[PDB]
């Protein structure tokens, strides 16, 4: 009972949805508990720093924020990594940064992209709290990448 | 025990050729907490019947639960399985009316009598069993489901 | 511009007593706007979350609630910073976190907090609109020891 | 621009304080010219001739010396209102003499106090300038009572 999801590779129709919103009834199960728990187990065994639902062929509004430095970001900082449920971005800064970015449904095909320096969003907690919080940098950048998942759009179509 | 939301006939998720569950989710804790979100689900919505993509997840699992409903079926034990396979479809062929949760819209289809179907436990144990009659077109709309095809397209 | 006050430490008496409201007269005064500019720019310079006016020896209810990620705090989530006038707690949760804190006022000694998980709060903005906002997990320690200061509670009389 | 300070009194533990020194940074600053202004505004309201921050709720060492002919002080010399950051009395005179006082924070009760009649006071000024000055008579009693309530010290007392 530790499992690794399979992952759904660039082609695959499913990584175009538009995933639906978790629902109440979801929102402190041990259904929602387990979800996060296997995208959590599937985003550290591949070393991201973070997932989405739509990923690991559940099309709903899941995502998981996870920085932390190794090779490859050796400047990204320590957070606690944090699941959001249905998170909604509610503002981006004007101001850009150009940022390296990988996805595990886009394999042996990196590259750069242009994301908003600052966002500001609404989440659930898997608990099902109402939460606000802003983000700076490199966790910003993570946070439009996987909310991108979740609206059907893949890293590469914005370069 | 939770009642996840449902797909409705015209969302994209039901048009797509759902991916097998794979070894590693073979007898997870991942899995048993999906068929049972599942079965809840298909409960207390009086289905006879669901697949995983009706409930946002492309995946092969269905479930098969014929009993009478408000509908008069045959009751069975309902019966999870995890990739099923049709290896065997009959030429003789029953019409009946079809619901279906994705369409909530009744109509009449074409399926065969008798379907022989191969799956996994929950566990990961390969069964082979066949069903005739309501049952055995709950199979077919099911594996449907898995394959991008809703009952109207028939 | 701005200017960083001097702050009190643990023993000294200004740190136990009860805090003065502000007045109606001084609702929307230069004074206040002052005030709260130097406490502002004295917690920024200081890497503080949040600041209470008796630190800075003002015995008045007035406090900055401003989570972020900083040295004194690397895990904090970033808000918008927010200065409450007379803050008031009408709702404490059962729901209790424990967390570490610190004060300005407490230095070289962190330690371990039990704090409601969820506060509502009422407070006047500088102006003087009345406003009511629930704050959940770290922002609600926050808001909890800096009204703890305002009423003569160092978060060491909490262990 | 025009505030009134509420007043603190008699009971009330803010007067039992050594108020702290003011600071460098706080010198030549807006946050401290306002402070003065809304001192000056508070004994003014009232005709007083003095005043101590302490009373204002501020815990600060700056009172304000402002002898002028009054109803209750004729006789009591004109001079210009001077500000005084951290005052302190180099020398008393041995020469004693009998005043009336009363103050803001001690309501009717007022009463006759013995000061001495000569003080040699140095203070730095709202600017931060080192300043040293002989008073006799009122305004040296005045400058014996606000010094008085930055150690903590009301004038009922001293009887
Ligand atoms: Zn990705
Ligand atoms: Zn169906
Ligand atoms: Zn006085």
């Amino acid at each position: 009972m530790s499992v690794v999801l399979p992952v759904a590779k660039r082609g695959e129709d499913i990584l175009k949805l538009i995933a639906a919103p978790v629902s109440a009834n979801e929102l402190n199960s041990n259904w929602l508990y387990q979800l996060a728990d296997a995208m959590h187990a599937t985003m550290l065994e591949r070393n991201g720093v973070g997932i989405a639902a739509p990923q690991v062929y559940i099309s709903k509004r899941v995502i998981i924020v996870a920085s932390r430095p190794n090779p490859r970001y050796p400047d990204a900082p320590e957070m606690n990594a944090v699941v959001m449920v249905n998170p909604e971005i509610l503002e981006f800064s004007s101001e850009m940064c150009l940022g390296e970015e990988g996805c595990l449904s886009v394999p042996d095909e990196r590259g750069q992209v242009e994301r908003a320096e600052m966002v500001k969003v609404k989440y659930l907690t898997l608990q099902g709290e109402m939460v606000e919080t802003v983000f700076q940098g490199f966790p910003a950048r993570i946070v439009q990448h996987e909310v991108d998942h979740l609206n059907g759009i893949l890293f590469v179509e914005r370069i």
